[PDB]
């Protein structure tokens, strides 16, 4: 699974596209999948918090080394398999998948999988104490967001 993660880019982030949406979605076992599901005013939300995402993304590889997550973003228009298995009406959403039981990881599918939703509103989309305190707590990490 090295594979997918050398799929970070630059900032440490997984673009899941048409292609490797069927792979990614079978997410990675024991890593917990942090999905930014969005489209580039729901528009400005889904900029906006783009920045608060990858801050924390970099706070948490930086202050969490050993975190098993794994960053992703996806364009809702360019996976459209995703927007309709994840019955998408609307962006943006982060949604962050727990690992997959190891017993149940063949069935482990962003379509299916239980996750936990990060409420993504314009009134906390630069909020970044916020997004890492969530994202804190389902990695159980301990970390600190220059955010005051």
């Amino acid at each position: 699974i090295d594979d997918i993660l050398q799929l970070k880019d630059d900032t440490g982030v997984i673009t899941v596209t048409a292609d490797n949406y069927p792979l990614l979605s079978r997410g990675v076992p024991g890593y917990f999948n942090i999905l930014y599901i969005t489209m580039r005013m729901s528009c400005q939300l889904c900029h906006d918090f783009e920045k608060t995402y990858h801050a924390v993304a970099d706070v948490i590889r930086s202050q969490a080394p050993q975190s098993l997550n794994l960053f992703f973003t996806v364009d809702v228009n360019e996976v459209p398999q995703l927007v309709k298995d994840l019955k998408l009406q609307n962006v943006p959403h982060l949604v962050v998948y727990p690992p997959a039981e190891s017993n149940k990881q063949s069935q482990f599918e962003w379509k299916t999988s239980p996750f936990y939703q990060y409420s993504l509103v314009p009134e906390n989309a630069e909020n970044t104490l916020q997004f890492g305190d969530f994202l804190a707590k389902i990695l159980n990490i301990s970390i600190t967001v220059p955010q005051f």
